[PDB]
């Protein structure tokens, strides 16, 4: 495995995206994982449409939009509709609406998703490197993950408890210091460029592995 991956670099990964105060952070972390499967088998970037997972993959799925998710079922959820919108058809408006999905409007499918062993960054770092980013569950309830600004992560505050759907793009190290290369989706402003390097190799830190998944088309 290389020393260090960064699927930014092969052009599989979208802007980053501002959820609002709208806990869609599952649906984000979701088409962005099935994004860098898109760009790796048709060669073109789409941002898909996370509005349609807050609307569409509801009840059914154990999901409650703006209330929270699983990136696991929302996967599901393509799977059954035979698809999901892009954005650029289906924005994004940080509320609950009615399910307004159109076929005629798809750009991207789902097979299957597969689920990584509870807690294993080895099998998370392959998975990172031969397969793509990979949706995964963090413990984010800390004020140093809100204020986090550059530099390695690490809050001996954290715990294995997961509430945050986010993606996981590359690792590598910093000085020598490992870390997971991490999209939030709470813009921009947030940490670098919306980014954020969390401790890797530090006894599953913040639950980084305890809940991944990943979809293949
Ligand atoms: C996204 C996390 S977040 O809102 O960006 C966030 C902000 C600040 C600190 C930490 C996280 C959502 C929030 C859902 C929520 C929770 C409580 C009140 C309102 C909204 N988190 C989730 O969707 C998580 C993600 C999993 C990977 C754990 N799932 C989740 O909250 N639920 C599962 C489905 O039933 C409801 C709860």
């Amino acid at each position: 495995l290389p020393d260090s991956v960064d699927w930014r670099e092969k052009g599989c990964v979208t802007e980053v995206k501002y959820q609002g105060s709208c806990g869609a952070c599952w649906a984000f972390s979701a088409v962005g994982a099935l994004e860098a499967q898109l760009k790796l088998k048709t060669g073109k970037l789409v941002t898909l449409s996370a509005q349609n997972l807050v609307d569409c993959s509801t009840e059914k799925y154990g999901n409650k939009g703006c209330n929270g998710g699983f990136m696991t079922t929302a996967f599901q959820y393509i799977i059954d509709n035979k698809g999901i919108d892009s954005d650029a058809s289906y924005p994004y408006k940080a509320m609950d609406q009615k399910c307004q999905y159109d076929s005629k409007y798809r750009a991207a499918t789902c097979s299957k998703y597969t689920e990584l062993p509870y807690g294993r960054e080895d099998v998370l770092k392959e998975a990172v490197a031969n397969k793509g980013p990979v949706s995964v569950g963090v413990d984010a309830r800390h004020p140093s993950f809100f204020l986090y600004r550059s530099g390695v992560y690490y809050e001996p505050s954290c715990t294995q408890n997961v509430n945050h759907g986010v993606l996981v793009v590359g690792y590598g190290d910093l000085n020598g210091k490992e870390y997971w290369l991490v999209k939030n989706s709470w813009g921009h402003n947030f940490g670098e460029e919306g980014y954020i390097r969390m401790a890797r190799n530090k006894g599953n830190h913040c639950g980084i592995a305890s809940f991944p998944s990943y979809p293949e088309i």
